[PDB]
């Protein structure tokens, strides 16, 4: 999306959404692979994805003037 504010945007996000929006969408790894990762149910996995990328387009709605 932006530039590497990313690391910034993702920051502003609780760190159990943040890990597996980074893991998911900047590092690509599949739901899968993030539940091995993260020790979660791969559901669970899913319904942080969810939250966390709830959050992060809000913030790229504000950013919009």
């Amino acid at each position: 999306l932006p530039d590497s504010d990313v690391k910034q945007a993702l920051q502003a996000i609780p760190e159990e959404f943040r890990i597996a929006v980074y893991l998911a969408d900047v590092e690509g790894f599949a739901y899968k692979e993030i539940a091995d990762i993260m020790g979660t149910p791969i559901g669970t996995v899913m319904s942080r994805l969810h939250r966390g990328r709830r959050q992060l387009r809000g913030m790229l709605e504000d950013y919009a003037r």
